[PDB]
């Protein structure tokens, strides 16, 4: 019942209230999502993006945290190479 892009919307929303705009958020969301189902991962894309978000956001303490938490949750993310294991990772994180 779980689908992907959506379940990531709501975790990331609860990691980081208010820190993306729905917009930005739906846009974030797309292209790691894009990046997750890319066949072969190469480098580190991810935290170049993510990189490139924080450019755009706020220095505060509060924000800072949000963005570590966010690259935390991703960096896990990104190391399952199979859908039941996923399903059981997002599953944990949609308790927040």
């Amino acid at each position: 019942a779980m689908e992907l892009e959506p379940t990531l919307f709501g975790i990331i929303e609860a990691l980081a209230p208010q820190l993306l705009s729905q917009s930005h958020l739906q846009t974030f969301v797309s292209d790691v999502v894009n990046l997750l189902r890319s066949s072969t991962k190469s480098a580190t894309q991810l935290g170049p993006l993510i990189d490139f978000y924080k450019l755009q956001s706020l220095d505060s303490p509060e924000t800072t945290i949000m963005w570590h938490k966010i690259e935390k949750f991703l960096d896990a993310l990104f190391g399952i190479q199979n859908t039941d294991d996923m399903v059981k990772y997002l599953s944990v994180f949609q308790s927040l």
